[PDB]
């Protein structure tokens, strides 16, 4: 199939995600609605179950609501079985209507449906070329109290009906008992409870194996993607090993939730997105968008900075999932605000780089503050709104104009309130003009683009006061007036002659695994794929077409490679980098070093004989290690994803800037488990 097919579980860049809060979407089967104090069919009590289910989704899929919008993928609430208890938080009743309070990852939430229902959902969806994404929260179970076992469900963890353990009297050590996080440090938010949620201990073999087994179940059920919840609260090392378990099995586009605040930029966040094996929800983008289009706390210059910065900070910017709001923040639209604001932010998002995600109800101008006010039942399924039409008109572009899905971003005109940017990919161009100023029009002159000479009509058809663009020689646009609150979309598509790689996924895996190379101009005849200098042709290339190539990762040494392709004619393509070839299946191992004294600003790192350990290159050392929660200075610890059943050589090092101090004596050794986890405790050697 082509890069745009619904069958492409490795690339969402051409899709549009519709984020759905199952319980608040549609109740297609009242028979499964919870009862008693846990229910509220009127949906007036936002903390109770309203009755939204999978059947409801199916109907909305079949009735044309989603399809008519141009939506090509859905992200639904965590499908697994949640606690049943009604939690009372200071007189206020609470339910697991959100599906984040897991009790059994191997079962479904009865309120949502049965495995059969789930299966129907996938079928219905696929039948309509819609990809299905599920939310997954392996960080914790549910709210608990070690002292009050009677509270809630004690965060009990069940394995397909079989009780694994609870928060109280946790002799097996399935959970963390270090209190709750204060969000002070990263380490802090990792080995501590998220609020009152029972924090799972991934260092525990039981938990580790269980979790990996569970995801496999869902994979087998045909999901197309995964939304990892609270990745900022789980050991990065473990997560990597989790991604491998996925990628080496049945790879699917995965992106985690690393919450970022206003004006907040995190290097850790960048590093994670670039080396975890999963991408992230583009909070930086979202926050900036709100500032500029919603709260007016920043201008176009800020927007531009964000675009260029992000394009440089993220190895795979096109994999980041963009948005303007979510179930965790105030709804974009304010009951009293000018709608055009929301429409504009929409257009911008839909035409920008990354994977666009729309929170259900947006197209309906839904307003609401923080949780749960931001999760009201969708008031209506009207296709008549302006927002609905914007999406309808812009969504499809991601599928027909590669510039939008894979193109680069370049500012072509800018001022306080105006922004004209260009997306480019091969022989395809897209130009977007935006005037956030709701009262003043702008005079645009000096606009230069990559568009060929000609006349371009606004893709929005004047829906947002857009206009026709006149391009002369040298891509120079004629002088024009950009209406107040104006938004226009112009584009040019054309056949691409030379092979151009637009996307790759998965980005991390072991040899043998088939990867998907998407782009244009690959030719119809099998060419050659390059993993560094290694050539791959023939059989190993399972499928080859103009827009897509499916190839098996050659058995090369574990490491980071650059991917390149050549058409049958010998023409080489651009280079896609940052490809990680694992040394094999992975396991999560905890490294502990004792008596590693250091000075302020000086941290400890880990290095060793495998690519997963940087191969002795201090510049690729693992760390800085931790020393607050689980273990305390001068003791250091860290969870690392290493090759299973491999005899590894390692040493620790002290780093201050780029200055490194090696551990003395001879290398340490150990053989990685074949499955599950392990803990390696050693003493720092002088
Ligand atoms: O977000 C987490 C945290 O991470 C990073 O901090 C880490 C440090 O980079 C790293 O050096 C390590 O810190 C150790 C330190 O190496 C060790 O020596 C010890 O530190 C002592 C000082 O030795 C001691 O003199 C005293 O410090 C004085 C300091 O002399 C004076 O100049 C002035 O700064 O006041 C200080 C008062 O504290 O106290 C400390 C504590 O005994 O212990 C440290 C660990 O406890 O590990 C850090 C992470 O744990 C970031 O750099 C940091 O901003 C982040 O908060
Ligand atoms: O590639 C050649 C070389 O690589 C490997 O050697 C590594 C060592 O095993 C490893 O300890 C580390 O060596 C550092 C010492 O531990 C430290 O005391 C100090 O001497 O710096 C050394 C690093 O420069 O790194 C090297 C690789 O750089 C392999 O084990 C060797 O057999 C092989 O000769
Ligand atoms: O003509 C090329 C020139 O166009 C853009 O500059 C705009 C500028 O952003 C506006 O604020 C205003 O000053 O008009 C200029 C064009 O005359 C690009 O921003 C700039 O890089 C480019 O050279
Ligand atoms: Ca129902
Ligand atoms: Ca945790």
């Amino acid at each position: 199939a082509p890069d745009t097919s619904v069958s492409n579980k490795q690339n969402f860049s051409t899709d549009v995600i519709y984020q759905i809060f199952t319980d608040r979407f549609s109740d297609g089967n009242p028979a499964n609605n919870p009862t008693g104090a846990a229910f509220d069919g009127t949906c007036t009590n936002l903390r109770l179950y309203c009755g939204g289910d999978w059947q409801g989704i199916i109907n909305k899929i079949n009735d044309g609501y989603l399809t008519g919008m141009g939506v090509t993928a859905i992200w639904i609430s965590q499908p697994v079985e949640n606690i049943y208890s009604i939690i009372n938080y200071s007189g206020v009743n609470n339910t697991a209507y959100h599906g984040y309070w897991a009790r059994d990852f191997k079962k479904t939430n009865p309120a949502y449906g049965t495995i059969a229902d789930f299966q129907n959902l996938i079928a219905a969806a696929h039948a309509k070329n819609i990809k299905v994404i599920i939310d997954f929260a392996p960080n914790h179970t549910s709210p608990a109290s070690s002292d009050q076992p009677s509270f809630a469900e004690n965060g009990r963890l069940y394995d397909n009906g079989t009780l694994l353990g609870g928060y109280t009297n946790d002799t097996q050590n399935l959970f963390h008992h270090n209190g709750g996080t204060d969000f002070s440090t990263t380490e802090n938010g990792i080995y501590k409870n998220l609020f009152d949620l029972a924090d799972l201990n991934h260092n525990n073999s039981t938990v580790d194996v269980y979790l990996k087994d569970a995801i496999k179940m869902w994979l087998d059920l045909g999901i197309d993607g995964i939304r990892m919840d609270a990745v900022k609260h789980m050991p990065f090392g473990w997560q990597k090993s989790f991604m491998a378990a996925v990628n080496n099995y049945k790879p699917v586009f995965t992106f985690g939730e690393w919450f970022l605040g206003v004006n907040e930029v995190s290097p850790e966040n960048h590093k994670f997105a670039n080396e975890s094996g999963m991408s992230l929800l583009d909070f930086r983008f979202a926050q900036k968008v709100r500032q500029v289009f919603r709260d007016n706390t920043d201008n176009m210059y800020g927007l531009k900075a964000m675009l260029e910065g992000s394009a440089a900070d993220y190895a795979q910017v096109d994999d980041q999932v963009t948005f303007i709001d979510n179930h965790d923040m105030e709804r974009f639209h304010a009951s009293n605000a000018n709608r055009r604001k929301l429409e504009q932010a929409l257009a911008f998002t839909l035409t920008s780089r990354g994977v666009p995600a729309i929170y259900y109800g947006t197209e309906q101008y839904m307003s609401g503050g923080t949780d749960p006010d931001n999760r009201a039942r969708i008031p209506s399924f009207s296709t008549s709104t302006t927002a609905y039409q914007v999406i309808q008109k812009l969504a499809p572009l991601r599928k027909c104009n590669p510039a939008i899905a894979y193109g680069s971003t370049q500012e072509r005109w800018i001022n306080n309130d105006v922004l004209i940017y260009e997306r480019k990919f091969g022989s395809n161009v897209a130009v977007v003009a935006v005037n956030r100023n709701l009262n003043a029009p702008a005079s645009i002159s000096g606009l230069v683009t990559s568009l060929p000479q000609g006349s371009y009509n606004d893709v929005l058809g004047g829906l947002l006061n857009g206009n026709t663009l006149s391009v002369g020689s040298g891509g120079a646009a004629s002088n024009f007036t950009l209406a107040a609150g104006g938004t226009a979309v112009w584009q040019y598509t054309a056949a691409t002659a030379t092979p151009t790689i637009g996307h790759v996924g998965p980005m991390m895996a072991k040899p043998g695994v088939t990867i998907t190379i998407d782009g244009r101009g690959f030719g119809s005849s099998k060419g050659t794929v390059y993993f560094g200098t290694t050539a791959v042709s023939g059989a190993d290339i399972t499928s080859w077409e103009d827009t897509q190539i499916k190839v098996k990762i050659p058995a090369v040494a574990g490491g980071n490679y650059n991917i390149k392709v050549a058409n049958a004619a010998g023409t080489a393509s651009n280079v896609y980098d940052n490809f990680e070839v694992l040394s094999g299946d992975q396991v999560s191992v905890r490294f502990v070093v004792n008596n590693a004294t250091t000075a302020l600003g000086q941290n400890v790192y880990l290095t060793g004989s495998v690519s997963e350990l940087g191969n002795w290159d201090p510049a690729k050392a693992i760390g800085p290690m931790y020393n607050q929660v689980v273990y305390q200075y001068p003791n250091w610890y860290y969870d690392v994803s290493v090759p299973a059943g491999k005899t590894i050589e390692f040493k620790f090092l002290k780093k201050q800037g780029s200055t490194v101090t090696w551990e003395g004596g001879s290398n340490h050794t150990f053989t990685a488990p074949s499955s599950g986890t392990a803990t390696i405790n050693v003493n720092w050697q002088p």
